[PDB]
């Protein structure tokens, strides 16, 4: 409003500049240019040594259409510059940078943002002190302000505590030089999805909303693909203006020059979405981006009308990691009390002994028991408060999931706490016991750091005990906090005091009620504010069970009167339902002071508990059943030996509780109350129970019946088969698993030896359905009429009845549990219930970055993880079924249960290194000749290979139709950049090729988990591995499109990519458009699959398991089709 920059943000989208760093690399500067060898590479020193070079880059961006340029001052901080011996030059280099930008900006009417980066040292991990970090930002911001920047920009924030430190430092520099400007703060979200130190986007925005920041936003780390979700969050929720400056995606080496593939036109489309859909206010580029990126962005967003920002932000608190709302719906905001020195005894002794692992474990307990935040008080009689805090707080900063309520009478101790604790904190003591000047101290501290304040109702003349007092004190404090200090009502939590009403004393017994009555009046009079109570103090001086109940009831009553938070022992808080009826009634009589003549509620409440008052306390029979159903590994072997000592025979133990459990699991799975991963968890408990009882039995029985299970010849790792093995074995039966790639010779060899009820055949691949026919054709000659059970994703239910002519007894199995039902009926444990348009010419031939084939190693797995089809993973692979559930209810199920597994598996795979993404990829000059695609050499021009792609029957569609014919007249420049010899030979098109692999490691790891009987982790690890390999193919296809110059036609939503929402298509050998696997040997010769550790078999199958190749087609009308 006041400042021109914020006026401009209201009127139009402001286009920021792109990268300074990458633009300097083009100029090929020398140590002389940086003013010495020591200073070489420091861009900020160029403000001194070569201003004209910095000026020129600003001009290039201004001309392109940036209305805002950033000063070349990112690392103009003491501790950053120290690496170059320039620690003393921060204010100078900041100033000169700001003066260079000012000179470039003034003719163009453009804004200048005083950019300061996050530095090289993280405050939250104690790599730099608050005071040191504070000084560096204050120094460099005075320089920026003196050079005439129109805003201060805190860029690339990794540490949310640095954001608070830098905001305060910068605001004080403004005070010193007597000039305010708007403050823009931009965080950086890693591809993992949080800031580097751990802060998610909810925590980051909660922190920023409490501080005096005019524009919040995002830059660097990722391209716009991964930013989308984060920038959507900021745009939708932030009351401030929103900025967004993505990278040009992941970098790529190209002859020792670092190259980025995100084009101007793609960036433009992303920023158009961010401005037009989400209402982002400023947009620019970060690493990789140049003037051309800015040019296209400006063109895209010019003219668009800004959306107005939300008026309000929900009141919420934040730790280093996560946000928590102060208003908890229905419930309360529970603050754990047990990290108090005076209160808790266990904490007190742990603090004195310096038992960190004890204190953190205690803090975990409170969180598990349902604390939303934790109270912290270390103020003991004698001890140095500051010194105990200095020891403890660095560990709490990074250890704690939940935020902290700093409970201290000392403002010095509070200020110290605020310098260690990241996020948005609460402060406990804001009261007028020692006059205004110590109340105002804590308030200004809460306002400056953006903390939520607990406003305790204690004035100069003693405490507030009655209703009238509690009200009058609270209104005086509310007036002070709002009008003087400027704190919002939502920031305040008023503690109307909570006095003890027990101990047998009168005067104490009507005070719990005057709190409740005052709470009502202030709820109505002061809307917006919160209400906290030290709830455990009402029952101070009472037996353990008695205090538990009275506390629970006073909590509930306070809630009804308007309580929004409470300091409690969350573990002990009872729902009033579970309090017995007499106790509840007496607790209320006590609270509200309902003395009849022959009745004291304190006596009767006390008297009640005198002479009154896990699944381990169950029957031994039923406990072993629920061990299976609930999937409880711990205490199985302990309970089994207890059963054996009571003379329970192993067979009737297995057939009794344990098979009863797996039956209940089969029923719950049918009813959709239990999903597949948890069913496998039950099967583990069963397999552990069998394995314990195997040495303690003489039976060695055949079970319900035998089954010879196997996977067909020329197939691959069939998890589906192994799930049959798991489910059947642990439902009583005896499977013999023959493995994969078994021919019909050795499968029937098992049949004569074992002599089974049924013979299971299975196959993942589509081509092994015809190999199953050949198996059944082989069997009828020898005269076999055993009931064969066919299954797999390859087969269909109609096809087994059509195959029933060849073999009489053949049955389908959709999943493992149909295969179970089948085996029940055969063995006799159940009744027999089962007894094309033509292709127009391409508008261009897109120019690739190179011809030939390259290798790309070490692609960021978090970037790849973005392109996972989570629907395919969670529903398909992991078996979180959709049927009998809504589409928003299923999204809740997976975000609860599946998504944490994924996050864990991603973190594991990155740390432990068991996904190794490699990519073999390239472009070849090609041409159609008839019904063939000729692949010409980039060097010689000779025809290296020829592909006869199948055409659809009845003169239909073919892959060759997407390619230009030999000797065609060029559509444009092709002669200038096609390989000279190939072009003379008649090549007139380009074909992309790609082979991606995650390596052999995830296959080994999956097999080892199945071999160890960790069935659930086998399911998870296998599924994750498949879809991460598909994600790498999806990701790389996007990279191929980007470097080809066609990715501006991609969808800006990821699920649209999975529905081919992009130009062209990729095609793998096996797909119905090209089902001949033999062509993969042609692609091996062109590319050289050994270069990324991929091998092609005799049967033209790729090894290892997690590997896929594809032809990549640029043609806009290219779509998936079938012959
Ligand atoms: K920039």
């Amino acid at each position: 409003k006041k400042f021109p920059y914020l006026k401009a943000l209201l009127e139009r989208p402001l286009v920021f500049d792109g990268a300074m760093g990458t633009e300097l690399q083009k100029r090929d500067l020398t140590p002389e240019d940086y003013g010495g060898e020591a200073y070489f590479g420091c861009p900020e020193v160029l403000n001194r040594t070569r201003p004209e070079v910095v000026r020129e880059i600003h001009l290039a961006y201004l001309e392109a259409g940036a209305e805002v340029i950033e000063t070349n001052t990112f690392g103009a901080l003491r501790h950053v510059l120290a690496e170059y011996g320039l620690e003393e030059a921060a204010e100078e280099l900041a100033f000169l940078g700001a003066r260079i930008a000012r000179e470039a900006a003034d003719p163009h009417g453009a804004f200048v943002a005083g950019a300061l980066g996050p530095g090289t040292k993280l405050v939250s991990l104690g790599q730099i002190s608050w005071d040191a970090l504070y000084r560096a930002y204050k120094e460099a911001a005075r320089g920026l302000l003196k050079g005439g920047v129109d805003l201060i920009l805190l860029e690339t924030a990794q540490d949310i505590l640095q954001v608070r430190c830098a905001v305060l430092a910068v605001r004080e520099a403004m005070a010193e030089v007597g000039r305010e400007v708007p403050l823009q703060v931009q965080v950086t979200f890693e591809a993992t999805g949080t800031m580097l130190v751990g802060t998610d986007e909810q925590a980051a925005l909660a922190a920023l909303e409490s501080l005096p920041v005019d524009v919040v936003g995002m830059n660097c780390a990722t391209g716009p693909d991964l930013m989308d979700s984060k920038v959507r969050y900021f745009a939708e929720h932030s009351t401030r203006f929103v900025s967004c400056l993505p990278n040009a995606g992941l970098p790529r080496n190209e002859g020792g020059r670092v190259v980025y593939d995100l084009t101007p036109e793609e960036l433009a489309k992303w920023h158009l979405k961010f401005v037009a859909e989400y209402g982002v206010n400023a947009v620019g580029g970060c690493c990789g981006t140049g003037p051309e990126h800015i040019r296209k962005v400006a063109e895209a967003v010019k003219g668009l009308a800004p959306k107005p920002r939300p008026e309000s932000f929900p009141p919420q608190v934040a730790s280093l990691y996560q946000a928590v709302s102060l208003k908890q719906e229905a419930s309360l905001f529970l603050v754990g009390e047990r990290l108090n020195a005076t209160g808790s005894k266990r904490f007190r002794e742990m603090l004195f002994a310096r038992d960190l692992e004890g204190i953190l474990a205690l803090a975990r307990e409170q969180v598990e028991e349902g604390a939303h935040a934790l109270d912290l008080s270390v103020a003991w009689t004698g001890r140095d408060e500051l010194e105990d805090l200095r020891w403890l707080l660095p560990h709490l900063a990074t250890a704690l999931t939940v935020p902290v309520m700093v409970d201290s009478t000392s403002p010095e101790a509070m200020e110290l706490a605020l310098k260690y604790l990241p996020g948005r904190v609460l402060l406990n003591s804001a009261n007028l016991e020692d006059g205004l000047e110590r109340f105002d101290r804590v308030a200004s501290l809460a306002k400056a750091h953006g903390a939520a304040l607990v406003v305790l109702a204690i004035d100069e003349k003693g405490m507030a005990k009655t209703r009238e007092e509690k009200v009058r004190v609270a209104l005086r404090m509310y007036e002070r906090l709002t009008e003087h200090h400027g704190l919002r009502p939502e920031d305040l939590l008023f503690d109307l005091l909570t006095f003890p009403i027990t101990q047998g004393d009168e005067e104490s017994r009507p005070l719990a009620k005057e709190t409740l009555l005052a709470m009502e009046e202030l709820r109505e009079r002061l809307p917006g504010v919160g209400f906290v109570l030290g709830v455990s103090n009402v029952s101070f001086g009472l037996k353990p069970r008695a205090r538990r109940v009275l506390n629970s009831v006073f909590l509930d009553e306070a809630r009804k009167r308007g309580l929004t938070a409470a300091i409690v022992d969350a573990g002990k808080i009872l729902p009033i339902s579970q309090i017995p009826e007499e106790a509840y009634a007496l607790a209320l009589d006590l609270i509200y002071d309902r003395r009849k003549e022959g009745f004291d509620p304190l006596l009767a409440f006390m008297a009640y508990f005198e002479a009154h008052k896990a699944f381990l306390a169950l029957p031994l029979l039923e406990r072993l059943k629920r061990r299976v159903v609930e999937g409880r590994k711990q205490g199985l072997e302990a309970d089994l030996e207890e059963a054996l000592k009571a003379g329970h025979k192993p067979l009737d133990l297995i057939n009794g509780p344990l098979l009863a459990g797996m039956k209940e699991v089969g029923d719950l799975f049918g009813a959709g109350k239990m999903q597949l991963p948890f069913v496998l968890q039950a099967a583990e408990v069963m397999k552990r129970a069998v394995a314990y009882l195997e040495p303690h039995m003489e039976k060695k029985g055949e079970g319900k019946g035998t089954l010879v299970l196997a996977t067909v010849k020329g197939d691959v790792h069939d998890i589906g088969k192994n799930l049959v093995d798991i489910i059947l074995s642990n439902n009583g039966y005896r499977v013999v698993n023959l493995g994969i790639k078994v021919p019909i010779e050795e499968i029937l060899k098992a049949v004569e030896a074992h002599k089974p009820h049924a013979v299971g055949m299975s196959g993942l691949l589509v081509k092994s359905t015809l190999v199953m026919k050949e198996n059944l054709e082989y069997m009828r000659d020898r005269g076999y009429t055993l009931p064969v059970i066919l299954g797999g994703a390859a087969l269909t239910r109609s096809y087994v009845e059509e195959l029933r002519a060849i073999y009489p007894n053949v049955y389908y199995a959709e999943d493992a549990f149909e295969g179970l039902r089948l085996m029940e009926e055969l063995t006799g444990h159940a009744p027999p219930e089962l007894t094309a348009r033509p292709v127009g010419e391409a508008p261009a031939v897109p120019r690739p970055p190179f011809f030939g084939v390259r290798v790309e190693e070490g692609l960021d797995l978090a970037t790849i993880a973005h392109y996972v089809n989570k629907l395919a993973l969670y529903r398909g692979q992991w078996g979180y079924s959709r049927k009998g559930l809504s589409r928003e209810a299923w999204q809740a199920l997976v975000e609860r249960e599946a998504e944490p597994v994924f996050q864990r598996l991603l973190k594991e795979a990155m740390a432990e290194g068991w996904l190794e993404p490699k990519v073999l990829y390239g472009f070849f000059p090609v041409a159609r000749e008839g019904e063939e695609l000729l692949v010409f050499s980039p060097e010689t021009g000779e025809v290296l290979e020829r592909f006869r792609f199948p055409r659809q029957k009845g003169g239909g569609l073919s892959l060759v139709d997407y390619f230009r014919p030999r000797f065609a007249a060029p559509l444009g420049d092709e002669a200038d950049w096609m390989p000279k010899e190939a072009f003379r030979a008649g090549a007139r098109d380009v074909l992309g090729v790609q082979l991606v692999t995650m390596g052999e490691a995830p296959s080994r790891k999956a097999q080892a988990l199945f071999a160890s009987g960790a069935y659930q982790d086998y399911l998870f690890v296998h599924g994750f591995s498949v879809e991460m390999t598909e994600a790498l193919a999806e990701y790389w296809h996007k990279r191929m499109r980007q470097m080809w110059g066609i990715a501006h036609q991609d969808a800006t939503e990821i699920q649209k990519l999975f529905q081919q929402g992009y130009q062209g298509a990729r095609y793998s050998f096996g797909y119905p458009a090209c089902p001949d696997l033999a062509d993969q040997a042609k692609l091996d010769r062109l590319m050289g699959f050994h270069r990324v550790g991929v091998r092609l078999t005799e049967n033209f199958q790729l090894e290892p398991e997690h590997a896929t190749s594809a032809l990549v087609v640029h043609h806009p009308e290219a779509r998936y089709f079938s012959v």
